[PDB]
This record gives C-alpha cells, sequence and structure tokens, in this order.
C-alpha cells in the first residue's frame, strides 16, 4: 500500500545552475526526469526549484511526467524537507516512499531505480544506492598535494542517489537536524542521526556525480550512446 514518489531538489553574477547545463543537446535535469518517467509505478515526480529561479523552462522537459514547485529553501536540506511537505498536495502520506535523487547524476537508469525499490520495499527504514570503495585511500592535508599516509578503506562505501526512505520518517529527521543546527550531507545521514539504520544497495559507476568540465565530457560519452 506504500506508493512511490520521486523528489528532485534544485538550487540556483553567478553562472547557470548545473541542472540546466546542456549535456548532449538536452539539459542535465532531463536525464533524471526521463529515468523516473519510464517508471510508471511512481505516483508522481516532484521537481523542487528556487522561487527566484528564472532559468527553469517546462517546455524543455515536454512529454515527461513530473510536477514543479518553487518551494526551494536556502540549502539542499531545507529544499528536500519543503518538498516532502509539498508532496502531501499530490495525495502523499507519511507512510509512502520517497526517492530523492541528485540531478548531478544523469547516469541514473530505470533499472537501477527498480533494483533499489525491489530490494528495500519491505524494509522498515529503507536505504540508498552505493558503491564499495575500490580505490586505495590517501590522506592529503589541505593546502598541499603531499600524501601524509594511507587510510583504510575497509567497510567504506561511496554513497549515491536515489535515496529511498519513507516521507514521514525523513521529514521528521530533517526537521530535527534543522532545529539542532546540524548541517547534513544527504538524506541518509538525516536518517542516521534520527537513530535509524539505512541500507546500502549496489550502485553503478555510470551513476557518478558530475561537477568538473571533464565529468561532463565523460557523461556526454556514456550518455548519448
Amino acid at each position: 500500500t506504500s506508493r512511490l514518489f520521486a523528489l528532485i531538489p534544485c538550487a540556483g553574477g553567478s553562472a547557470l545552475p548545473k541542472q540546466y547545463r546542456t549535456l548532449a543537446g538536452r539539459a542535465l535535469l532531463h536525464y533524471t526526469l526521463a529515468a523516473f518517467d519510464a517508471c510508471s509505478e511512481f505516483a508522481q515526480t516532484l521537481v523542487v526549484i528556487s522561487p527566484d529561479d528564472a532559468h527553469f523552462d517546462a517546455r524543455r522537459f515536454a512529454g515527461l511526467r513530473f510536477a514543479v514547485r518553487r518551494c526551494g529553501g536556502a540549502s539542499r536540506q531545507a529544499s528536500v524537507m519543503n518538498g516532502l511537505i509539498q508532496l502531501a498536495e499530490f495525495g502523499a502520506t507519511d507512510a509512502d516512499w520517497v526517492l530523492v535523487h541528485d540531478a548531478a547524476r544523469p547516469g541514473i537508469t530505470p533499472a537501477l531505480i527498480r533494483t533499489l525499490i525491489g530490494a528495500l520495499k519491505d524494509d522498515p527504514v529503507g536505504g540508498i544506492v552505493a558503491l564499495p570503495v575500490a580505490d586505495t585511500l590517501k590522506r592529503v592535508p589541505a593546502g598541499g598535494d603531499a600524501i601524509e599516509r594511507t587510510e583504510s578503506r575497509n567497510g567504506l562505501w561511496q554513497a549515491q542517489t536515489p535515496q529511498m526512505f519513507r516521507i514521514g520518517m525523513l521529514r521528521d529527521a530533517i526537521q530535527r537536524a534543522q532545529l539542532e543546527g546540524r548541517d547534513l550531507t544527504d538524506e541518509a545521514s538525516a536518517i542516521e542521526w534520527a537513530g535509524h539504520t539505512p541500507r546500502v544497495v549496489q550502485g553503478s559507476l555510470r551513476n557518478f556525480k558530475v561537477t568538473y568540465p571533464e565529468d561532463f565530457d565523460l557523461a556526454e560519452a556514456i550518455l548519448a550512446h
């Protein structure tokens, strides 16, 4: 009876926001929306943008099934929480699932989404897609390129998105951290501070986060193919 909602958080002489940057003809956000659009089991996809956003153009995402609300906040933290609250308009309850995905990971696929769903649908908490740390870890002090020592990678995973939790538990988790003045990284860390135990499901290398110009080039090679 737990339905599936998708939540895509977006933020704004600053340059163009990353989610609107062109990747092989299409905007960056388009790949995330298309991935969730291909999954008809979702109730609705919600894009959260800033109320001052003057770059979002709905016609560039035509034919895709999603809704957009300008309920953005100061941080990604607030933007997610406001989105969870906003989901109640679409008939969402606190018992329903929400998948929060970073638009900076355009390599997301319906196959990876459905793998996460099928692996955590019966979990009391939920979890995230992640990759085990494969590379040797080197500690390099700030302000220098010199290696101090090698750090153990035993039991370390690289977190990815989407992150699958229930709306009620996640909203209250982010709420509690916002009041405590705790700056979080992802939705999983919120669940962790709230006292729950999130799960990891095997992710993918093509689900990497783009940031640097070279990451766009790789993504343009992986995608559009």
